[PDB]
């Protein structure tokens, strides 16, 4: 990353201030809780007292305020507890993709005793004023913001158990793809050449299911549904 790209990172910490430059999307992944390659995620490897100054912090003043010198060990404590200074474009498209993949997964992990367009999704969202954290992975967010849309749109978070079994002939089109899908368990070859699963799947994919299995089994799938698990 540039330093004409990055942005500061910056925590005060017993009485002085530190800084490190950052590629904001990788810094952004920290703070979500995602692996990060640190070797990509700083502009410059060290420590600053004033960044744009080029003001460099000392190892002894690093050693006694965060009791080591790791420069990595030391960004990463600025990036989760200080402030990522990221540009206003920044947030701006960073809550656009936070809102869609947030959209998405309510559409396809739930179902309306099924499952809600995305739009439908989307104005519910506006209309209840929802809060949505950019430094927070969907799935950490994902249930306050459901149980904040409960009043107005009825969600149910919800998976099925569907048995599958697939004739000799179309086996060989048909057992990548299952497992491309996900959810494939209890896998067993039979007999005659046929082969039976048990698919687990959010409900909300449940018309995606039979929709691959029509294609790629020609009607020829059979199917069952075993049971719902909430």
């Amino acid at each position: 990353v540039s330093l004409d790209k990055a942005v500061i990172a910056r925590l005060r910490k017993g009485g002085e201030e530190f800084e490190v430059l950052v590629d904001p999307y990788l810094a952004r992944d920290l703070k979500e809780g995602k692996e990060v390659n640190f070797e990509d995620l700083l502009a410059a490897e060290e420590v600053f007292k004033d960044a744009k100054k080029g003001e460099r912090a000392s190892v002894d003043e690093l050693r006694k305020i965060f009791g080591t010198d790791d420069v990595f060990e030391i960004a990463r404590k600025i990036i989760l507890e200080g402030e990522v200074q990221i540009t206003a474009e920044q947030r701006r498209e960073m809550l656009e993709a936070k809102r869609k993949q947030i959209i998405n997964f309510i559409s396809r992990n739930t179902i309306d005793p099924a499952p809600h367009p995305p739009s439908r999704i989307e104005r519910a969202l506006e209309e209840a004023k929802v809060h949505i954290d950019i430094f927070k992975s969907v799935e950490a967010q994902v249930k306050d913001i459901v149980k904040a849309l409960k009043p107005i749109l009825p969600l149910k978070f919800e998976e099925m158990e569907i048995a599958i079994k697939i004739p000799p002939e179309h086996t060989g089109r048909a057992i990548s793809a299952l497992y491309n899908f996900g959810g494939v368990t209890r896998e067993e070859w039979q007999r005659d050449g046929s082969w039976i699963c048990v698919m687990r799947i959010p409900s909300g994919m449940y018309g995606d299911l039979m929709d691959l299995l029509g294609k790629v089994a020609k009607g020829e799938a059979l199917t069952k549904v075993l049971r719902r698990i909430g």
